[PDB]
Order: structure tokens, then C-alpha cells, then sequence
């Protein structure tokens, strides 16, 4: 369980909190928050 050390990442989450080297990587992790259902955009 070696997880923690982090250098520098211009992409970090705000909802739950996290870091990412590339945007895409962050977009995927963000999907867990935004729209927690396949039922398209909850609101709009
Ligand atoms: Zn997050």
C-alpha cells in the first residue's frame, strides 16, 4: 500500500480531492462526481 508521495500535477480535483499529471486522467476521476448516473444530465 505505497501511495502518497506526489511531485507536481497541474491537474487536481476539488470535489473529493486528488491530483493528476494529465487533464484526461482527471476527467475520468471526476466522472465519479459529475453525473453519478447514466441517465444523462440529471439537471438542465
Ligand atoms: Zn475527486
Amino acid at each position: 500500500g505505497s501511495s502518497g508521495s506526489s511531485g507536481e500535477k497541474p491537474y487536481s480535483c476539488n470535489e473529493c480531492g486528488k491530483a493528476f499529471t494529465f487533464k484526461s486522467q482527471l476527467i475520468v476521476h471526476k466522472g465519479v462526481h459529475t453525473g453519478v448516473k447514466p441517465s444523462g444530465p440529471s439537471s438542465g
